[PDB]
This record gives structure tokens, sequence and C-alpha cells, in this order.
């Protein structure tokens, strides 16, 4: 009955479903795991969404997201580092297993990527003392380097893992095979994660041959060319067992289709080529 | 009236210009450096593009290019490799002061990034000895990597240089900013290159915010977010001192404007903001 180790991100079925209804969806298919989004979480509301979430006896793999931290002035960073002090307490109401965080690219007008990082940093250590006060880990998520400018300037599992050295207890990753899959250091950084304990989610989908957009184009598990089973297997012995995290975002394919066939999909992908 | 250390790769005035006009154009602006493609030479005939080379005192900073290692069978991997010795031959009629390599993509149907990989270094491997033997250094150009899966599985400075270290002498890099800039170790491994002795090129262009397309949205130097003038300050101390190649690929702009005009304004952006 139970799909046991899948979870789905609702970006899966954004266009689809809102909160209750993609929920419902997913425990149709056995899924009792998932990862909403803030404004999926706002529209429903914070306090029906963790009804739901208490009631159906649900596990959160993640909430996304927070980050965003670079800005050009100090209250601007400020303001960012406040929403995710919102976003943490949003986790902690929802029982999250982590809060993912996506960096934020350069401010505006900047080419000091450095000093970007530096701010990222900063950020996250100004987060953490809420964040540990709340028993929210904190899930840095390398984002793919194509994002680098203006989406997330943490863009390897190496420098991800770096900032959690410098950062300390409460801080890991999100590893997720959209951003990282071609990384040449991918299985030895794997295995520093997992040395590390820091690996708090396992983020799947496919790259697809060709990959037709930057942004809405991930593939289905097993349409790409991803080693699925391979990362599995490294992140496994490094010591993570959570559930993978189904997270795709497809403009032009997964998001036009039913959520029921979307999810059923996932559960079928995920048995086959995970 | 000379613009000494700018170099065209000609791709940059692709849809305008064939061999000749582009050489005509570059040298009306007092730029005697220029990187052609495979295919331009073709198109004129190597015989002649030698002859506009020689006549004019034209330095090759690159010809793009040889690689494209992978391959599902030896047949295959072994047709790539006579092709990259065809490029070599190339290059050496024409002067360059190195063959691009491109590293090709996964073979089809496979998932085995690292399998493609160890091709490639095998490919390189196998390509050397008619490389050294025709005086023409093979640049290893680590290809962004959202170009993994289908062009090139050779996606940072660092495992470049790997390649170079394992390989042995008559293997450099070229150092490609719209490739590299992003990455975390970018100072680190420039330093690196320059004590191996094996920069031997520098391509330049912009990272656009946004950027619209994977492969043809490329800017022109100082529309976009890259720290030009710190990479290359780091190029200069690695020792390297050779001419910047301005590589632009942009359907929606560069290359629906004149000739002229782009290359006035490589030239401008070249004197102000790199
Ligand atoms: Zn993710
Ligand atoms: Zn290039």
């Amino acid at each position: 009955m139970q799909v046991e180790g899948l979870s789905i991100n609702l970006a899966t079925i954004r266009e689809q479903c809102g909160f209750a209804e993609a929920v419902d969806i997913c425990l149709k298919h056995g899924i009792t795991a998932i990862a909403p989004w803030r404004d999926q979480v706002a529209a429903i509301g914070l306090g029906e969404a963790g009804r739901i979430v208490r009631a159906n006896g649900l596990k959160l793999t993640g909430l996304c997201r927070g980050g965003f931290f670079p800005a050009p002035d100090a209250s601007g960073r400020e303001k960012a580092i406040d929403d995710n002090r919102r976003a943490v307490d949003e986790a902690a109401e929802l029982g999250a297993d982590c809060l993912v965080l996506v960096a934020g690219g350069l401010p505006g007008g900047s080419k000091n990527i450095d000093a970007a990082r530096r701010m990222v940093v900063e950020g996250i250590a100004a987060v953490l003392p809420h964040a540990r006060a709340a028993g929210v880990p904190l899930a840095i998520e390398p984002l793919h380097p194509m994002y680098a400018a203006d989406r997330a300037c943490v863009n390897t599992l190496g420098q991800a893992l770096d900032i959690c050295e410098t950062l300390g207890p409460g801080v890991g990753v999100a590893i997720d095979v959209y951003h990282v899959w071609w990384d040449p250091d991918l299985a030895n950084q794997i295995a520093r994660a997992g040395k590390m304990k820091a690996i708090l989610a396992h983020h799947i989908c496919d790259w697809l041959v060709p990959t037709k957009d930057m942004l809405t184009d991930r593939g289905m598990m097993g349409d790409g060319v991803i080693d699925l089973k391979g990362i599995r297997r490294r992140i496994e012995a490094a010591g993570f067992h959570g559930a993978q995290e189904v997270e795709i975002f497809s403009a032009d394919n997964w998001w036009k289709r039913p959520a029921d066939e979307v999810i059923a999909t996932c559960v079928e992908r995920y048995r086959n080529c995970c």
C-alpha cells in the first residue's frame, strides 16, 4: 500500500494543484512525504497546512525555500535574513525535516561574486541561532552553475560543505541531482558530506538531452541521462537513508498533464529508475 | 593604429561574414589576431585561408575545434580521434597557437559520465603524438556545466588541469570566462594553471542577467556580470599575457548587427571593460 522512501516536492504538480489537492493525490498513491513551497502554504494558510500535515501524519522532507541573502545594502541584507527567520518559523510549524536555502545571486549591479558568497555565509550565520532554537536544520542547496548570477551563488557541493564546516552545527546540505550530477568531484563530495553527517535531503528528477529551458525543463526520472541509481547508492553509503524527493519543473510536459498521471509516473519511475 | 592584445573569434560575426570578410573587417579595426572555426576554413578552403593568414601576418589564438571523443563503440571513438588529427593538420597549416578541444558529451544512451570522461582522456592521449609532431598545442576548454551531457563533459578548470597533469607535455587549457566565471575555486585553479605553464588561451564575453538561451545569448563584455578585469589580472599574474579572444554567440543581438559595429564595439569594450 505505502510507497516507502518517496516524497513529492509540490512544485512537481504546481500548475494542477494547490496544497490540499496535492496532498490528497499524494495520499491516494500511498505517498506520505511532501515538500511544499512557502507560496503554496501561504495560499491555504499556515495553520490549515499544519493541521493537514498533523492529521495525515505527513513528513516534510523540506520547506522551499529560504535564502536570497545578497543585497546591495545592510537594510536589504537584514530584510532577507529576517525573511529567513519567518521561513524557519513556518518550517517549525509544519515539522519540516529542513528548510531548503537557495542562496541568492549577485546583488543588483555587482560583479563581486566572492562578496556575494561572503554575504551568503554571513546571512546563514545570522539565521542559524533562530533555526537552532526552533529545531529546524538549514539545508544549503548548491544550485546548478547556470543559476550563479541571479538565483544562487552556492554552486558546488564542495563549496556548500565548506560553508557547513565554517558555520558549524545546524547547517547541512540538500543534494539535488539536477544541480550536482555533472560535478566531476561528486563522488568524493558525497562521501565528504556523509563524514560530516551533513546530508539533509536528496532531490530527484533528470537532466534531459536536449534541455530546452534553463528553469522549467527538468526531466522525469529515467527520461534523461543522470545515473540516479549510482548517486543514490553513494548517498546511502554516506549514511543518508531519507526519502527521495521528486522535484520537477516542466512547463511543456508534466505541468500540462493530469496530476494523477504525474504522481503515478513518479511512483513507477521511482520504482524502476532510482 | 593597432589594437594590441585583442583577438576576434570569428563566431562573433559568423552570421555576417565568411572568413575573408571577417579578416578584412578585423584588419580595418587594427585587429591582427583571430580564431576561426573549421567550417569557416573549409568553406573558403584551407589553402586560401593559410595564404590570407600569412599575407596579413595574422596570429591565430586558436582553431575551433577538435574534441568530441566519447562514442558508444571503438570505431566511433577512433573516427573522432582521427578527425582530431585532421584538425591538428589544419591548425598546423594556419599556424594556430593552439587547437581548442571541446570534449564531447555522453555517448548516445549512456549515463556513465565517468566513462565518458575516461574516453576524453584516452582520446586526447591518442591525438597528442600527432599534435606534438605537428607543433600544435592542444587546449582543453572546460565548458560550462550546462553543456556536460551533450557537448563537453570536461566542466571545471580543475578537472581540465587534472587531465593535463595525467597526459603530460603538449596539452594545456583554454580559459573562457563564459564557462568558468562561476567556479568558486577559480582563483586557485588559475594560479595552478600558471604554475603548470598550462594556459594557452583566454576567451572573453559576458554572462547576461537574464541569460535567455543556453547557447546563443553570450554577452558583449560589460553588458553582463563577469569580473572580466579580475579574471584577466589573475591570468596575467599566472604568467599568461596572450591576446584576449572575443567569442560571442548572440542570435538575437550581435549576430543581427552590422559586423563593422560589432567589431567596433568589441574594441571599445575591450578597452573599457576587460
Ligand atoms: Zn531542489
Ligand atoms: Zn571558448
